[PDB]
């Protein structure tokens, strides 16, 4: 019941609004009548990943790239090749992914199959290739040609319930011919058995001109381009036949590649006997069994009630149930192998983008393990306590599926931040708060999380002596601070002597420090990377308290950040920005006005893929500013790579 050569892991994927769940639903349907939704055909099993719900998803889509195996671009045929269109096709050339195309709305008002393979040569410098002539052209569509086997198809209703094979009418019967020599000459570039053939104006076999179009589909150098409409019910059953047709099982591809600890690059090969290696990619909490962790196996086998590693951290994780969801139910299964795709039950410390594998196997990890420091920071005010009862709830449930992002009570105004990778990140999170959990606060505009630190040692002292309420309060501490190589955080050294400072109180100066260090004094974001160490002070034998020390660290601290030379600190993006060559230096100048560095320029596909470091606070509404001068074909993406200090000027104006 398992058999590589037969399984056919995808993942639709288009411009917003053109198709994809109408595509992806009708599909379900089709196969139907007997995070990753299983199904069969011809007697194959589909594994339809789910691509992100949007293109800016750039990590989530990434990660979708290397879970799916093969992909299925659709067009709103009468749109053509959108911008998003050539967002996800450059994604699909990133990840080398075969990939065939579906014009669909081949039946709404405008639907032109010639837009739509034209701007694929155009935009995309796709190749791609006729499969398939319509019958009809908007609401008179009714049918389908392949071209390849030179029959047609015709629909009694638009309820996919009455399909009739009948033969090419006479009068498409030309053109028919005429791409079908076309097709036959594509094919001629992948086979010699038929570009002989071709030449001796010989007829291929169905079976040859088959082969030679997957061949070449799954070789990244053409595109098969089949039509229909979703919602008529016109054509999926003929793109079910493509994807087995065409698209790639999980031999025709190149291994998934992965590092072991010891950083060796290694390739992990699909085989179900090997040792064990998948990677967790979509954690959905299923209202009934709680959550399920979404994992793609690349090899090996992973077992039903058994242990998988996570390289990703270092525990043996508890496999409980393993299941298949369907098109209306779900299936436990014994055991998903290399190449296959499921939902396991239990995994309670794995979370998404993590690495299971054998527990005796080598501890590879499909992703990088570095996490997100948070760059952005919302804040978010409940609105009647009740809503605030179930906001900071529904952030620990949330938190756990997600820990890309971190919560703090902003130090003065007692606010709730929110920090993520950046404003989309947030923008979800958010959304996904009011809906998901009803939780209705005022959200406050996004920021970049700069940080503070000084920049030449010093040497201060804090005392805290007063008649507070009464009693006498006294704390006295002098440390020494120095600046730390960035990135190396914090530390303290406590190299107190003689009784100097009663033992009693050194964590309480400790905690006056870091609560003093929630607020630097340029702009009063945290202070980092210092080290501090208190070697002298004082105390009074009945006077002094923990909350004197306390304090007088609070106030050591501020002293010492304010006296050291302080800089701030701004996060500096690492931007990728693919964009069509004829824009080019036009976008290398943008980014220099953000401050920017180029890196170096790469192409990708017929587009242009540029390299640079960029400071975040500068990315403000990039995205719109790019398709202002990519004329809307530009795109990119965008990670954090390090803190930088701010320029001397820019330092003046945040203050
Ligand atoms: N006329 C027509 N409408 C379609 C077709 N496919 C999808 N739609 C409609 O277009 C809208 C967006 O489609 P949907 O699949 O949700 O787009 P998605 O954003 O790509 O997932 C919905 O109103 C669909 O019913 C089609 O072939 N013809
Ligand atoms: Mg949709």
């Amino acid at each position: 019941e398992y058999d590589l050569k037969r399984l056919r892991n995808i993942g639709i994927a288009a411009h917003i609004d053109a198709g994809k769940t109408t595509t992806t639903e009708r599909i379900l349907y089709y196969t139907g009548r007997i995070a990753v939704t299983t199904c069969f055909w011809k007697d194959h099993r589909i594994n339809i990943i789910d691509t992100p719900g949007h293109v800016d998803f750039t990590i989530e889509v990434e990660r979708s790239m290397r879970v799916l195996d093969g992909a299925i671009v659709v067009f709103d045929s009468s749109q053509g090749v959108e911008p998003q269109s050539e967002t996800v096709w450059r994604q699909a050339e990133k990840y080398k992914v075969p990939r065939i195309a579906f014009a669909n709305k081949m039946d709404k008002t405008g639907a032109d199959l010639w837009l739509v393979i034209r701007t694929m040569q155009e935009r995309l410098g796709a190749r791609p290739v006729v499969m398939q002539l319509p019958i009809g052209r908007e609401d008179t569509f009714s049918g389908i040609i392949d071209v390849l086997r030179m029959k047609a198809y015709t629909y009694g209703n638009d309820l996919g319930t009455d399909i009739r094979e009948i033969p090419i009418p006479e009068e498409y019967l030309d053109q028919a011919r005429e791409y079908h020599e076309k097709l036959v000459e594509v094919a001629a570039d992948f086979d010699e058995n038929i570009m002989l053939k071709y030449l001796e104006g010989e007829e291929p076999t169905e079976e040859e001109l088959v082969a030679a179009i997957r061949k070449g589909t799954i070789d990244l150098k053409i595109t098969p381009v089949f039509l229909g409409s979703a919602l008529k019910n016109k054509g999926v059953q003929l793109l079910l036949d493509a994807v087995v047709d065409y698209l790639p099982s999980p031999l025709d591809i190149p291994p998934i590649k992965g590092t072991t600890p010891e950083g060796e690059v290694v390739e992990i090969h699909p085989d179900p006997n090997g040792p064990l290696a998948a990677l967790a990619f979509k954690i959905m909490a299923d209202p009934y069994v709680g959550r399920l962790t979404f994992i793609r196996v690349y090899s090996g086998t992973l077992t039903s009630g058994s242990y998988v590693y996570n390289t990703t951290k270092g525990r043996k994780e508890r496999v409980a149930r393993l299941l298949r969801m369907h098109a209306n139910h779900r299936e436990e299964v014994e055991e998903l192998k290399a190449g296959d795709l499921g939902a396991v039950v239990g995994l309670k410390e794995t979370i998404t983008g993590d690495t299971l594998v054998g527990e005796d196997a080598p501890r590879v990890i499909l992703e990088s393990i570095e996490v997100p420091e948070p760059v952005i920071d919302v804040a978010i005010e409940p609105k009647t306590k009740a809503d605030q009862e179930k906001l900071s709830q529904a952030l620990a449930r949330l938190a756990e599926e997600d820990p890309t992002f971190r919560v703090s009570t902003h130090p003065e105004t007692g606010q709730t931040i929110i920090s993520g990778m950046g404003e989309l990140h947030l923008e979800i999170i958010v959304d996904r708060l009011k809906r998901e959990f009803k939780v209705d606060a005022n959200v406050g505009k996004p920021q970049v999380a700069y940080r503070e630190t000084i920049t030449k040692p010093v040497d201060v002292e804090g005392k805290f002596i007063r008649q507070t309420g009464g009693r006498g309060q006294y704390g006295h501490v002098k440390i020494k601070v120095e600046p730390l190589p960035r990135g190396s955080g914090f530390e303290f050294v406590n190299a107190i002597v003689g009784g100097v400072i009663p033992k009693e109180y050194i964590p309480a100066v400790q905690k006056g420090i870091e609560e003093a260090m929630q607020s630097g004094p340029l702009i009063g974001f945290p202070v980092v990377d210092i080290k501090v160490t208190l070697y002298d002070g004082s105390y009074a034998e009945v006077d002094s308290s923990e909350m004197a020390f306390k304090i007088a660290g609070s106030m050591a601290i501020k002293e010492a950040v304010q006296k050291g030379d302080p800089v701030i600190l701004e996060p500096i993006m690492r931007v990728e920005v693919t964009t069509p060559e004829e824009y080019m230096g036009d976008v290398i100048g943008d980014l220099n006005a953000r401050r920017g560095q180029i890196l170096g320029m790469e192409p990708r596909g017929n587009a242009q893929v540029i390299r640079a470091f960029v400071p975040l606070a500068e990315m403000f509404g990039y995205a719109t500013d790019l398709r202002s001068k990519t004329q809307g074909r530009g795109s990119f993406v965008m990670f954090f790579d390090h803190y930088q200090e701010v320029p001397k000027q820019v330092q003046e104006k945040l203050i």
